[PDB]
């Protein structure tokens, strides 16, 4: 689980990129895409730390039922950053996985 | 390209255990594999480390044109480590990139 933990902020920057949730939500996604080992308590850290480097940022709205909810949204700083992933990541994906089918 | 050597002791692994290879063999294969920002002397403490902790290992054979280099062989535990790296890699592979393609 050492290099999930690599691609992690990108996958939680693209997620939110996509729709503005909160904690509990975030993690249920992440968990059923695969992070089986994530939880509130793990990634909290991680997102206080991506707030305070303004990638994300939280703002208490109300919910479609009526609750208020500290959702986040993706700033402009953060968007920047998930397109440098998503270059990074797909330059990798395709170096590595073509090596590891050599024979 | 930080992200390049998250993975490429990995490769470095993977390779090694396919073919003994000297130096420069080693980062000419890595450039052709799409490691475009490797060199011998910016792989070279990552392959001094990799001897100290003993996931592989370089012995003085003669080339099959006689003049004798410096190989590198996959020791044991080297091998039992890139097993893990190959798993932990498909793993990850397969998360993000059904995670990048939701819309």
């Amino acid at each position: 689980s050492q290099m999930l933990k690599g691609v992690l902020e990108g996958c939680i920057l693209y997620i939110i990129s996509q729709e503005e949730v909160y904690g509990y939500e975030l993690s249920t996604k992440l968990n059923k895409h695969g992070f089986t080992f994530v939880s509130e308590g793990s990634i909290y850290p991680l997102l206080l730390r991506m707030q305070k480097e303004k990638l994300i940022e939280g703002t208490l709205k109300a919910s479609s039922l009526g609750p208020k909810r500290k959702y986040y949204h993706i700033t402009d700083k953060g968007l920047e950053q998930l397109e440098e992933f998503k270059q990074s990541w797909g330059m990798v994906s395709t170096t590595v996985n073509n090596l590891l089918q050599g024979e």
